[PDB]
C-alpha cells in the first residue's frame, strides 16, 4: 500500500532529489526505496523535494530561512501525516479520501483496520477521534487475544461463529462505513465500527459524543451516548443541499458561487425551487 | 523489577543475538547491555531475536519478507510496548498480569504509581484508557506540584494530613485495584484509583465510561459517571464461572472446550 | 518567542556545558546553536547542564547514576515538554504560565493557536485534555480547509463573515481565555473556546467533562456538557480567597503558611 508520502512524491518529484529533514525512521527509508535521497543540508526547490520525518521536523523546516521558496505538496511533505489534507483525492490504506479533508491516527488505523468505506470532501476529523469496533458479545469470553491460543481447527470454529453474529464483531459481515462531505468530528469522539455504517452528509459530531448508531446527513450528535440535538438546517433545505452536492464543485466552480455557500439563505433562494 | 523485554529475552532469547529493528534509544540500549544485540539487517530465526523499537518500527518488520519465519514473542517483541500481550503471566512494575491481557501506557503508568494490585488473564484494555487518583480536596489548595516548593517541615505535615484522609487522596491508606480476567475496557474509559478497589471477572467497562465505583463480575457500565446496564449472564451462569475459572486453563484444555467457550448455554450443560 | 529550553537556560546555565541525552532533533540542534553543547558521556552537574530530548530519554537519566546529584530545571530539563512545569512563572508561545502549573500536547497547541490568555500558579492539567474553538455554523458549510481553495476575493467575504459572527467560530472577536491558579483539570476534558473565556480560581473540571461555558471560581463542574455539582468553599470563604491570593505568595511564605494552606478552617481565621 502506498503512503500518502509516496502518492505525493510519485505527482511532484518530477526528478528531483528527495532531501529528509530530520532523522529517518525504518517506515520512511522503505517508502523512500523508488526515489534517490540524501540528508537535508542546503536545498533548492528547483532541484530538492524536503521530506520532514516528523511534525516538529517540518516547523523546524517551516522556521528556516530556505522554506521560504518552498510550497505545501508541490515541493515538501511531512512523512508522519498521514492523515494530512491534500487539495487531490487521495488513498489511505486503499481507502479514498477527498480533498480538503484530514484526520487523526485512530482513523488512519481505522482504515488500515477495514473500518472505513470512503471518507468525503471538506471533513474535518480531530486528531483524538477514535473508531473502533467491538468484539463478541454472546460469547463466554469477550477477549480477543485468547485467539492467540486456539489452534488451526479452534480458530476455524472461531471464526465461523463471528462471521454468523448479528452484531458484527470486528466489523464482520457488514459494510465498511463511508463518512460524508463536508463532516465535522470533535474531540475524543468515538465511532462503533460494529454498529455504524454511515455518518451522513454533513454530519456533525460534538466533542466526547459516543456514535453507536449512523448518524443522518447534516445532524448534530452529542452526548454519551451520542443523540440528535438538531439538524443544521430545515427538511427542504437539506433535500436541496443533498441534490446540489457543492462538494463535488470544481474549484473554479467553488470561487463563483462562495456567495451560495457563506449564505445559506442565498443558497436556498437560488437553489431550492431552482 | 524488570522491563517486559527483560522477562521476554530471559525465556525465549536462547542464545541468539537481538536484531534491532530501528532507531535504538537510549533506554532500550540499558535493558540491551546484558544480551548481544547489533542493527538488523538479514534477519533468520534460527540466530536472530528481532526487537522492534517502536510499534512504527513493527509494522515495518511485519512488512518485510523476512517476517514470515518469526513468531510473535518467541522470535519477536516491540520494546515501545510495556503493555503489550504475552502469552505467559509477567509483571509490570512488580504488578502480577496474566496470559493474552494488553493495555496501554496509562495503565502501565498506574502500575508505576502503586494504583494496582494485580490484573487477571484474557483482559483486554484500550490503550487510551486511563486510571489516576484524586488530588486532595481537603484542603486549602489542589494542586500536587506545589509540594516541590515544600521543605522537609512542611512536607511533613502534607503527607500526614493525606494519608488520614478517607477519600484516599493519591491512592493513600486503600488497597491497590484489582482487574479481574477477561475484563474489556474501552476507549477513553477513566477508572477512579481513590474510589475503586476491584473490576470483577468478566466485566465490561464501555467507551467514556467514567468508573468511580467498583463494578461487580460480568457487569456492563456506561456513562459518565458509569452505571450498571445489565450483566452478561444468569445469577446461576455467573457463579458456575466464578467456580470453574475458564481463564486459568491450559492452552490444551482452551481449544478441548471451544464449544463451550464459544456457546454460553453449552457451557453450562457441561459445567452447571 | 523562546522555547521553554531557552528559557530555562537563559536562567540557570551560567556558562556550563549543555550536554544532551538521547538522539538530538533537528528542532533541538537549532534551540542549541547559541550554546556549546556534546552528546553526553560522563556528566557533572558542576560543568554539565542535562538536556533529555524525549521523556524516555529523562527516564532513563534519572536512573542513571549519574543524575542523583542532579536538580530537576536548575540542571537538567527535557526538550520535548513545552507543558512541563517550572519553578519560576514562564511564557508557553507568549502565554504567561505560573510556577508548578502543568499541562499537555492539547493545552500547548491551544496557547499556539491564541485560544489562551494565561494559565494561573499551582494549576493541574491533564495531559488529555483539549480545548479547541468551533468552526462557523450559520454558513451553508462547516468546513475549514476549504479556505485553501478560495481565492483572493472569495477569502474576503469569507473573513468578514466571520469576524461579525456572535457565535465567535475559531474564537473570533473575543476574548483569549484565563485559565486560573490552583486549577484542575481532569483526564479527556474538554473547553470549547469559543464559548469560554474564563476558568476561575480554584475551579475542578472532572474527568471527562465537556466545558461549554464560563467556570466560576472555585466551582466543581462535571458531566457531558459539563454542570455545575457544588463549590469547594463556602461563599465568605471564597471571597477570601480570591483576595488574599495565596498562590501569588513567595516560597518562603508558603512554607511559613502551611499550616494555613493544609487547614482551610486555620486560614478563614486568619486571613478571614
Ligand atoms: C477537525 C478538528 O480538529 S475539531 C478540533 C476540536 N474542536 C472541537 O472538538 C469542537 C467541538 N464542538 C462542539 O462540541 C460544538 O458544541 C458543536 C459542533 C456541537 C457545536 O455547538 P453549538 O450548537 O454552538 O453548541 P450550543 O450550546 O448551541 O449547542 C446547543 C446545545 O448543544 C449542547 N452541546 C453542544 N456540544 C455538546 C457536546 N459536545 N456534548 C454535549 N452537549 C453539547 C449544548 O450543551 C446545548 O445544550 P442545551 O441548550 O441543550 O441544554
Ligand atoms: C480492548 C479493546 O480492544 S478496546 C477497542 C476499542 N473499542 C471500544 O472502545 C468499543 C467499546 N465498546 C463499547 O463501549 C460497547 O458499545 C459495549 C461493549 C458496551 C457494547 O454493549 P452492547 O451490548 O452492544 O450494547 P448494545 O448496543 O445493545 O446497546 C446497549 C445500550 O448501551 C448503550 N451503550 C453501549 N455502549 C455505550 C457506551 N459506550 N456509552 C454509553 N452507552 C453505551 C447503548 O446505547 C444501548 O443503550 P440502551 O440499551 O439504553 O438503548
Ligand atoms: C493531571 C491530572 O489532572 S490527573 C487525571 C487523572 N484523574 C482524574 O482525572 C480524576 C478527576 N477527578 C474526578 O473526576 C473527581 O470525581 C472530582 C475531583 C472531579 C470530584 O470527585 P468528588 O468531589 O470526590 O465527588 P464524589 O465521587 O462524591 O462524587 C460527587 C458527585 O460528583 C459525581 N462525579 C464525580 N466525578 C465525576 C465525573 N468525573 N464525571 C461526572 N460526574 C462525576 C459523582 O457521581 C457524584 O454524583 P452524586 O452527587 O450524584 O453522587
Amino acid at each position: 500500500m502506498k503512503t500518502r508520502l509516496e502518492q505525493v512524491l510519485e505527482r511532484y518529484l518530477n526528478g528531483r532529489e528527495v532531501a529528509v529533514w530530520g532523522v529517518p525512521t525504518r517506515r520512511l527509508l522503505r517508502a523512500l526505496k523508488p526515489f534517490k535521497f540524501h540528508t537535508a543540508d542546503r536545498v533548492d526547490p528547483q532541484y530538492h523535494y524536503v521530506v520532514a520525518v516528523t511534525d516538529d521536523d517540518l516547523t523546524d523546516f517551516l522556521s528556516d530561512e530556505q522554506s521560504k521558496s518552498f510550497q505545501y505538496a508541490n515541493d515538501y511533505l511531512t512523512f508522519d501525516d498521514e492523515g494530512g489534507e491534500l487539495p487531490f483525492e487521495r488513498m489511505c490504506f486503499n481507502v479514498p479520501v477527498g480533498r480538503q479533508t484530514y484526520f487523526g491516527d485512530g482513523v488512519v488505523g481505522a482504515c488500515e483496520n477495514g473500518y472505513i468505506k470512503s471518507i468525503g470532501q471538506f471533513t474535518s476529523i480531530n486528531g483524538t477521534a477514535e473508531i473502533h469496533a467491538n468484539h463478541q458479545l454472546n460469547m463466554t469470553f469477550v477477549s480477543d487475544d485468547i485467539q492467540n491460543f486456539f489452534n488451526e481447527e479452534s480458530m476455524a470454529v472461531f471464526q465461523e461463529k463471528l462471521r454468523k453474529d448479528p452484531k458484527h464483531p470486528y466489523a464482520y459481515s457488514k459494510e465498511p462505513m463511508t463518512i460524508g462531505s463536508d463532516v465535522y468530528i470533535g474531540a475524543h469522539a468515538f465511532i462503533n465500527a460494529s454498529t455504524v455504517t454511515s455518518i451522513g452528509d454533513g454530519a456533525i459530531i460534538g466533542s466526547g459524543a459516543v456514535v453507536l448508531e449512523n448518524v443522518p446527513p447534516f445532524a448534530v450528535v452529542v452526548g454519551v451516548p451520542a443523540r440528535i440535538k438538531r439538524y443544521r438546517f430545515s427538511k427542504e433545505m437539506i433535500e436541496t443541499l443533498l441534490r446540489v452536492k457543492w462538494w463535488d464543485w470544481s474549484i473554479e466552480e467553488i470561487n463563483e458561487n462562495v456567495d451560495a455557500l457563506i449564505s445559506p439563505e442565498l443558497f436556498m433562494k437560488k437553489y431550492g425551487s431552482l
